[PDB]
């Protein structure tokens, strides 16, 4: 199962999702997605 949780650090909207992802990377977690209407960038890891 894969939990998500909104990246304390991207800025911006989230147009690119390996992006999103490498700056995910930086807070500790695994993969990252863009998600929602807003452009937010999710940070995805194994619950």
């Amino acid at each position: 199962r894969t939990c998500e949780s909104q990246s304390h650090k991207f800025k911006g909207p989230c147009l690119r999702a390996s992006n999103c992802a490498n700056v995910c990377k930086t807070e500790g977690f695994h993969g990252g997605k863009c998600r929602g209407f807003r452009r937010r960038c999710f940070c995805t890891k194994h619950c």
